[PDB]
């Protein structure tokens, strides 16, 4: 049965004008901002963009992946989908 989203942890990532997007759980490293409450810092993968969400728009990407994991037109998108199946886990710093 599901835990709590924990860093390291795979989704899709779903902001308002955007498809469902390739990312993962972010650490907060020590002396950087912290995301609010009931929020989770998203590293979008291939953008490598930063933003806040609450689980509602957080979707396991095993589950998910079936739905989710097409090309897209999206600038970065193919890229992501390209880092979050072969190296979800490495700096992208």
């Amino acid at each position: 049965m599901p835990h709590a989203f924990k860093p390291g942890d795979l989704v899709f990532a779903k902001m308002k004008g955007y498809p469902h997007w390739p990312a993962r759980i972010d650490d907060i490293a020590d002396g950087a901002v912290k995301p609010p409450p009931n929020k989770y810092p998203i590293f979008f993968f291939g953008t490598h963009e930063t933003a806040f969400l609450g689980p509602k728009d957080l979707f396991p990407y095993d589950k998910s992946k079936d739905k989710y994991g097409k090309p897209n037109k999206r600038k970065g998108f193919n890229e992501g989908l390209w880092e979050i199946q072969n190296n979800p886990h490495a700096s992208y710093s």
